[PDB]
């Protein structure tokens, strides 16, 4: 098995290699796709917009992309897999040859295995909904103009992103190709599923906890077996160049928390108190009223983000990590409306 993983390692650093040497005036390009395509955009860009207008489609696009995240997590642990940027300076299969210069970015410094890619898998399973759920609303409201154009910008933006991926290191051609298909797979399984609307408050209890508690039992279980599922963080601590370039916010706690936390807020914004009594009369049905909702939540989610957490206890990053992340989709959707509509209702 070790003489056929090591052929795939050796060509993605000859690509990474072949693309850092051959492209070097494509760096900001890269960097600027690469920071653009995080799931924070999705949270605090997205889906203010599209919840506004289709509300139906706001719901799935919270819902594929917080699944997503919490199955590109469980895969990640269990298939193991390294990144191209510390098995460079720790393999020892480049013996009676010289050792391939391959060069770090400040965001090349991920800390966390990384078998099946999360950008990619992210950025698929997002956009694969925007792109079905568009092409449904505007179907006969010449078609086949639109179909083509939603569908080339769409693999524009996947390879783009694999290329990005791959340009900066941290990630392996078919760790990439893994996340889009499976964040495709995602987006249609969530497609084909019609409970995710007008549940319970019981049931997003239910499901937040029975995912925490599956995560951390499954770790706690291998830990006590004898292996080490955190051993990313010891190879991410010596090999990257700068020690400012690791951050607590990429460690895989984190995602899980501030996952759970964005999920737990939508439930109760759906199901509190101000949100089912929004309108008040000739509201929740005008242009100006959706529009106004939607810059006041862009400008103020977009000012709140600003606020860091201190990070000097885990215990205290994570459950404050948790309540913001929960704050966004209440305050998004149950808060603003309601202030909008008692200033400019009477
Ligand atoms: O695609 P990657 O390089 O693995 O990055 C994707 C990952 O980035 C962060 O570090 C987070 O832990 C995850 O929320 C995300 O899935």
């Amino acid at each position: 098995m070790e003489e056929g993983m090591n052929v795939l390692h050796d060509f993605g650093i000859q690509s990474t290699h072949y693309l850092q040497v051959n492209y070097q005036d494509s760096q900001d390009w890269f960097i600027l796709v690469s920071v653009i395509a995080d799931l924070r955009n999705a949270f605090y860009v997205l889906f203010p917009i599209w919840f506004h207008l289709q509300e139906a489609v706001g719901i799935k696009l919270l819902w594929v992309a917080v699944i997503g995240d919490w199955l590109n997590l469980v895969f990640k642990w269990i298939l193991f897999g390294q990144r191209p940027y510390w098995w460079v300076l720790d393999t020892d299969y480049y013996s009676n040859t010289s050792v391939p210069l391959i060069k770090q970015f400040p965001v090349t410094c991920e800390t966390g295995p990384g078998s099946p890619s999360g950008h990619a898998m992210g950025t698929a399973g997002v956009y694969y909904v925007m792109v079905t759920s568009t092409l449904s609303i505007f179907q006969g409201k010449r078609f086949r103009c639109l179909n083509v154009i939603l569908w080339l910008g769409f693999w524009a933006v996947q390879l783009n992103v694999c290329l990005s991926r791959i340009y900066l290191a941290a990630n392996f051609p078919h760790q990439v190709v893994a996340g889009v298909l499976s964040g495709i797979a995602v987006a249609e399984t969530f497609s084909h599923i019609h409970s995710i609307y007008n549940a319970s408050l019981k049931k997003y209890f239910l499901i937040t906890f029975f995912l925490f508690s599956f995560a951390i039992g499954f770790y706690l279980l291998l830990k006590g077996l004898g292996v080490d599922l955190l051993w990313t963080l010891e190879k991410a601590q010596r090999w990257c160049e700068q020690p400012e370039w690791v951050h607590i916010d990429t460690t895989p706690f984190a995602s899980l928390l501030k996952n759970l936390g964005t999920l737990f807020g939508l439930g109760l914004a759906l199901n509190s108190s101000m949100y089912r009594e929004s309108c008040k009369g000739k509201l929740s049905k005008w242009l100006p009223f959706r529009l106004s909702s939607i810059v006041a939540s862009l400008v103020l989610l977009h000012v709140f983000d600003s606020l860091k957490p201190p990070s000097q206890v885990e215990l205290v990053f994570y459950v404050l990590s948790f309540c913001k992340s929960a704050v966004v989709p209440l305050a998004s959707v149950s808060v603003i409306p309601y202030c909008l509509a008692q200033v400019l209702g009477q």
